[PDB]
This record gives structure tokens, sequence and C-alpha cells, in this order.
């Protein structure tokens, strides 16, 4: 039985046992999984410190990135205040090194550990309690926990930021660090210094103004909230607080961002509308892979006004099939491939075998290196 | 009349006379601009040699970027060889300094050129002068004059680039260079550095196989190598040369390009078809201002064939007025300002007042800070 979190523990169960099992088809997929990860071995740690231009606490422990949708304004002798074009990543984003480098400590840690807990080897637990170390508790390296200056927008005032759901990168590496618990490289003074970290960045989402004020978003940034909210709350083990957040907030905001008709309308306002349309179904996903392991299906659980996730789903699905059909603001293509993963979460949580035959048809590539899909060599 | 380089010399000797004259308008106009300088003034000079990662030849003095649309693919173990994705541009490209540092350098050894010959006051000769060694002759910190390492495609090394299209950026900053002359600050010393500087990058763009390569190029890149080349050799003053390249393979090139019905069939069959079309003539236009310094209009001058740079505006002169009727593949928006620029210099070379009526309705922001715009008062 899977320790609690941030992953779909029906099919890394199943991965575990056929992997221990042996039998043939996923040692093959298994031993490639393997190959992809020794680049994750040798991978130097990422730390949040690694940068020059410093956030205003001069805090290099402090992550700090800039709202990828803001521009200097031409017209202004400094560009300052910035202006929005919505859709549009201003490319200075990669100019904080936080934005990509916690996608790739947070893509290294998930792999290693997933791969720990499938193959037993110790090997992995090292190289990902490595990462975990540098990346959170170490008392030089370790980032701050609270998201401050995340997606900050110079020359903005109070506005403080536009949210910090560039969380969920490091927050799903702090769900799987539960994997390698027990390991001989996871010491208890590790897990103790992790969990301190946890509850420290806890109590900043539920307590500082930010965290309160994303806590209430009323579109896909308060479900994407609740989802690294989860992730926190699972590693933490306070399964009671996943139900109050499920009913008290996660529910209550799918009844309100679906519309009769299955749309939700505060994505169809966006610049790129399939693409918000879908990243706020991503984040019902995600909460659910961690909401289902204590028995709420958020596909089917209905709001207080009867609303359900699925209708949503429901929405979307032809535009799924075919993009082009879409009728609404896209100025970028949409990637199909996202309804793959997407479908089949949904499908199998619903017992709409019409989404999972859909899903495995879009499919995902045998020998992809995402590691994201790890889990899905049913789909594969 | 004004030195020979990469500009409208029209509007220039235009503003300059004007500016000298008193006149109101273009005083307040100029004394914006000047703010709109201090930057620079203050600015470090950039150099080409800050960068960690090296290109083959171990030299930071080598220019070295990412080719935009190639990416590696997770289907393979090192993500080797990249794939391209035709108009999806990779943000690996901002792991290459010169990318962006070559536009900061281009923008104010430009703006700090022009408004040096426009005021000249010494204080902005002094100041490009600090940039252009620091870029170009500084034994240390200048950049070698070849371009062997731009656009450089991981695993596809077993070929070229694919093309240095990337120098604009620069080149521009040296055929402002000549508008300096005879200041204080850039000596016979400094001069002579350039000129043989100049020479060696002019010699690699026509002798190595990857200048001669991309000399042959049948779409906009083939039409940038030559505006390229037209910079340098205008530069260099050799004026019979640019009549040759203007007669002998810019017209051909242009020629050999459209259509029967005014389209670029080698624009239309890529991702962002209008900003490609558009991108041609750019090459063209930018050609076009140093080509009809010397007498030659590219604008109204037919090919071989038959074909003239007209038929092309033709063409797209619709779809600026309204960019949504657009038919082919834009996976991206269109910025409508860029027609601005290019219907005014089409316009004004072919007496076409329609095409200059749209260029003043679209218009410049007055205040703007984009150096490429400082000649277009007209516009704003």
């Amino acid at each position: 039985s899977a320790p609690l979190g941030p992953f779909n523990a029906t099919l890394l169960e199943q991965l575990k046992n056929d992997y221990q099992k042996g039998e043939k088809e996923v040692t093959r997929y298994i031993e490639l999984q393997e190959k992809v990860a020794e680049k994750y071995i040798k991978m130097t740690p990422l730390s949040v410190t690694a940068k020059k231009k410093l956030p205003p606490s001069k805090d290099p422990r402090d992550y700090m990135t800039l709202s990828p949708y803001w521009w200097p304004d031409s017209t202004k002798i400094d560009g300052l205040p910035y202006i929005r074009k919505d859709g549009e990543r201003n490319p200075e984003v990669y100019e904080y090194p936080e934005r990509e480098n916690a996608n790739r400590f947070g893509d290294a840690a998930y792999c290693l550990g997933v791969l720990y807990y499938i193959t037993g080897k110790e090997v992995y637990a090292k190289a990902c309690a490595n990462h975990l170390r540098t990346w959170f508790t170490d008392p030089k390296l370790g980032m701050n926990p609270n998201m401050t200056y995340a997606n900050a927008v110079p020359g903005m005032k109070k506005m403080r930021g536009s949210g910090f759901i560039d969380s969920r990168r490091f927050s799903r590496a702090l769900g799987v660090a539960k994997l390698i618990e027990g390991s001989k490289s996871w010491t208890p003074s590790d897990k103790k210094k992790l969990d301190d970290w946890a509850t420290a960045f806890c109590y900043w989402m539920e307590n500082s103004t930010q965290g309160q004020r994303e806590s209430h978003a009323a579109n896909n940034h308060g479900l994407w909230y609740e989802a690294i909210h989860l992730m926190v709350l699972a590693y933490l083990d306070r399964t009671d607080r996943i139900r109050e957040v499920a009913e008290q907030s996660i529910l209550p905001k799918m009844g309100a961002q679906i519309a009769d008709d299955g749309s939700l309308p505060q994505e169809l306002k966006r610049t790129l509308s399939l693409h918000y349309s879908t990243f706020a179904l991503e984040a019902l996903m995600e909460a659910n892979q961690i909401t289902s392991q204590i028995g709420i299906n958020l596909w089917s659980t209905p709001a207080s006004n009867g609303k359900v996730a699925s209708q949503a789903v429901d929405y979307l699905y032809p535009f799924y099939l075919n993009p082009e059909d879409w009728k609404f603001k896209q100025i970028k293509p949409f990637d199909q491939s996202r309804a793959a993963i997407l479908l089949y979460e949904a499908g199998t949580a619903l017992g709409n075998q019409k989404y999972v035959d859909t899903a495995k048809r879009i499919g995902l590539k045998y020998s992809t290196s995402d590691v994201e899909t790890i889990p899905y060599l049913v789909l594969k």
C-alpha cells in the first residue's frame, strides 16, 4: 500500500508489485526509467541561493520570480510600472534562476523518489536525499519557507505579487520525500528538519496575507493553491485537514467556477482560454490523486449546488479531440498530449471508458523522459 | 549630407538640420531621446566573453547561441539530437548571454551614435566609443570577427549552424560607428582597429563555407545576409560593392521569392507566416536604407524576372490593416506596429500616399524608448 503522496498511488503500487514479481513488460519499462534517472544521480543539487540580483529582503534564500505576463512599459523612462499582456511570457522571467531551477530540482527529486519506491535500490534514495537537503533544509543553501517574492511585478506598490502557484514544482518533491523514509540515507534527523520546514511553509500558506488571498482566488489559482496545500498536508500526515480542505474549499471553488454548461468562465476570458481551462482541471486532478487516497473522489463528489467536476471534463472533451474547434481566444497552440494524463485520471475516476480509450489513443511516448509520465506505462 | 550608414539618412539629416536651427518640436523630441539615452551612458559595456559554457573552440571571444526552434528530444536519453519545432522558441536560448547582450549593445551604441550626429555633444560620442571598443576591437573582451558558432544545434553538429542572422544586432552598431568619426573620443587608432575588424568580418562573411552557404539562401535569410553585408560594406565605404550586391544579389533574390500574386511562398509554409512575410521585407527595407543613399531604390526596381518589391507589399497591405484576416498559420500574435515603419519606408520610396497615410494612422508612441524608432518623429 503506497504511502500518502502526490502521485497516482494505484498506478505506482501496481508497477512496484509487477516489478517485484519480475513481470517482463514492467521490468523492461523500469530499466528504461532507470537509464533516464542516471543524469539525476550525477546532477549537482540546485539551491535557491544561486542568484546575483537579490530580492528586497537582501536574503538569497528567499525565492524570487517575475510574474510572467508583466512587461516593461516602453513609454516610461525606466519602464516602470510594468504593463500586463495576458498570455505573452516576458523572457526576463529567465533572469531569475529559481524559475527553471525549481523545475529541475522538482524533476530530479520526483524521478529519484519514485524509482526508490519501485526498485528499493538505496542509490536512488541517496541522490533524492541530496537534492532534498540542499533545496529545503540546509542552513545556508536551503530555501526559506515562504513565497513572499514569487511573481513580483516591478513598479507595483502593495500588489504583493500575482500568486505563488510556482510552489507546485518543489512541493511535489516535498511529497515524494515520503517515499524515501526508512532508507538508510534519509536519517531521522533529516526527516525532522524537513517536517519542521514543511510545518513552517504550511503556516506561511495559511496565515500570511498572500496565502490568505490566494486561498480565496476565483480562478484556477485558488484551485492550484489547494492542490499545493494538500501536497504539504499529506507530507505532514494531516489527513483530516485534507478532508476539511476538500469539503470546505475545493468543492465550493468548483461549485462556483464551473458554469451550468460545464465551462469555466474565469478561464474563458484569458488569451489562452483552452490552456487555462485545462490548467484548472490539472489542479483538480492533482488534488484528487491525494484526496482519493483517503476515499474522497473529487471528480464525482458534488459541491453544495450539485455541480461536479466531471461536467467540466465533459465540456472540454470534444475540443481535446479537435482543438481546432475551440471557439475562444487561444493565442498559442494547445498541446493535446495534456489530455492523455488528464482524461485517464478523470476517466478511471468516473468509470467513463470513452475517456480512457481516448487517453490511450492520444498516448504518451514510451521512451519519453518527462518525469511526470513515469507512472503511466498504461498510456504508453 | 549624412555619412553612409544603416538608417533613413533623409529623416536623420532632417532631424539634425531642425535641431541645429532650434526648431521647437524637434528640440523637444530630441530632448526626450536624450533622457532615454541616459541609461546607455551609465551602462557598463557588454562583452561576448561574459559566459560560462564555452564553444567548441573553447574561445570566450567566439560568439555562440542556440538555434531558437531546436529542442531536446525527450524520447532519447541525452536529448540528442535536438528536433525542430518551427516557430516555438526554446527558452534554452537565454542560457547563451550573447543572444540578448548583442541586443543591449546594439541598442546602446545605435542610440548614442545617432544622438551624437544630431546633437554634436561629445558625451554621446564618448559613451558610444566605449561600447564599440569593448564589443569589437578590445584585445581581450572583443568578439572574434566570425559567426561560426551562431545558432548551433546540439547533436546536428555534423553540419553547421542555421545561419548568422543574429549579426544584424551588432552590425547596425558597426554602421553607426561612422557617425562619431571626427569626435574627440574616436581616435584614428580606434577607427583603424574597427576598420580592420570590419574587414576581417567581411572576409568571413564572403569566404567561409557558412557565409557562402548563407549567401545562397532562398528565403528571408538570404535577404538578411545581404542587408548585413551592405552594413559592413557601407561602414567600409565600399560603395561599388554595394551596387554589385544590390544589383546582382538582392534584386534577383527578391525576385525569385515573390509569387505572381505578390505572396512570399517560402514564408507562407512557416508556422509564423505573417511574421516571416514581414521579416523578409524588413531585410529589404534595411538594405534599401543603404542602397538608396547611392541612388538604387530596391522598392521600385524590378528584378530580371519582372518581380518588384512593391508587389509583395501590395499582397500584405490589407493584412496590415486587419491582421485577423490572415489565412495562413500564425501560431503567435502579430505586432501590427511593425507595419508603421515598413509602410512608411516602402510608401516614401514608391510615392504611394495610401501607404504613408496608413503608416501614420498606425503610428508609433511619441514617448517610446525603442531605439530603432529614434529617426521616425514623422510617425509619432
